[PDB]
């Protein structure tokens, strides 16, 4: 948005020690920033997690499909035989 | 080291705190009465913008309540 | 009503670096306002795609009711010819 | 800026807003305490119309219970 | 109760550019108190409107009613003759 | 200055605003201190209130239990 | 807890003007007991008026009860005889 | 005030006001070394008051499932 | 987690009355804290009161139980015989 | 004071206020921009960290729907 270059000039031609305030303000932003991407980490992993299960489970499903129809076909051709 | 908080925030509460931030003594009042100039031109666009949505709103929903008459009617 | 704009002239008369206090704060109301602003127009987006998909479904349902009444005009007037 | 805040309130929380913020020592003490003066009249003004509906609804409802009783006789 | 008054009374008598203080800070509750008038002259607004509506809707049923009766009366005097 | 607040406490919140608002150095202690003797006054009545109110209410719960029982015996 | 009158008994050593400041904070925390004692106080007049209320129903239904009892004696002596 | 302060807070949030306000400049930095030390030592002790409390409720849990166990078996 | 360490000791060494706040404000934080570490105590006695509880409902249920098994062999005795 | 913060929090928003309160001019001005620098070359870090997170969530849900797919198929 170009709103936001267009305050941000507007500022730096109504400024042209506050400098100082600024990069304190900066900080505070960094701090708020770092919090919220703590959050976002944190339930990431908690996802990450959960779908690592289900992927485990999916897995066990798939062997359990394949060993009974594996089972199913040897005793088929065992019949035939 | 304006230009880092620009890149900040195109990186990505924290927009509008840097506002309240934001927000010779002659110049300075000038200055002001120029922003707040171009912040009101700023603000009649967002107007002009929201009455153009309102009237396209207002279209679509006849359109749409029309055909859906005209389908009752066709039955 | 005329009692904000009796009050808001009675506080002119008052004033006749103040000034540049009652702008500043009218510059803090209107970013306010901006923000209101930028809600109605997420609003009003979301309202229209709704509006649009809307007579979308309706367009293809009177499709569909149009070429069926077109099937079985056509077949009876070929079964009567 | 009388204007601009009449064409701001007229293009639509800002009478809350700007009245919140609203909110040589003879002058300013003598026009205050006028100030003072007009909202006490304006007060007055409404505690008279809160009257008025409270004797309207008063009435109103009376109306009504009487007209309830006037269709319970009617059955 | 009198003890409000009887304190407000020495407060007042100990303060006696006071008195402007205490003018604008009356002039804030008077803002404050006003607000809850607007809110309340609103909400008495709502429920007239909505008890005429009461009122119109059931004289409406009213005028039914008699009717019907006026329909029933007639048929009696009808069937005598 | 009294006959607005006592006009304004009585026009019905309110007395919640007026006792914020309410809240030679010697003289000032003095004088709080004072204010502060007659709030002690108010509050140990009110609790006087309070302690005969539960008082009551234990009383009563008591005899309306007696009687259940009484009534209970009684078929 | 003992903890905060030692807490206050060292705090007195710290003090020996805070005395108008510690007025000034009583006064203020006794204004927000005298808010919790008149919400106490509603609350304790509503389940009284209620109580007693219900105390009178009880009174009411003892009574009929006790009428009802003497009647069915005094008909079955009556039939006795 | 400290006999006020102790009797309304011995006939009891009010703690949370009093210690809120609560927290020669030589002396003054001494009193407050002092204050954290004793705080520092009170917290200690809650601290271990809290480490017992979490084992007995370790072990209360584990008596539970034990004895549920020895349920189920002696059926 | 470096960066608190680092920060403490970078605004250590811009300290160095600034000692005298910082403790101030460590006392106001240890506050802060005692009050969520008076939550948890409340919490776990509450939890401990309501495992003892279960503990000795169980124990009951469980003597009860081997009472009724006893009473089964006792029976199963009387019968043989 | 360096120990008794650190003893604090590895005990464990406490992180969160102390370094809120946290938080000759030319030496004050040079240690605030080593520790913005400092600050902006961990949250590089931690971006770095959270893209590869990311890429590998992205990963491990593409293999998700493959391995569905390919079991709704087998059978």
């Amino acid at each position: 948005v170009g709103d936001i270059n267009d305050t941000v000039r507007s500022y730096l031609d109504e400024a042209g020690a506050f400098r100082t305030a600024v990069v304190n303000n900066i900080n505070g932003v960094l701090e708020g920033y770092i919090n919220n991407l703590f959050g976002t980490i944190e339930r990431l992993r908690e996802t990450n997690a959960g779908l690592a299960t289900q992927l485990q489970e999916r897995d066990r499903e798939l062997r359990r499909a394949t060993a009974g129809a594996l089972e199913r076909q040897q005793r088929a051709a065992d019949l035939a035989a």
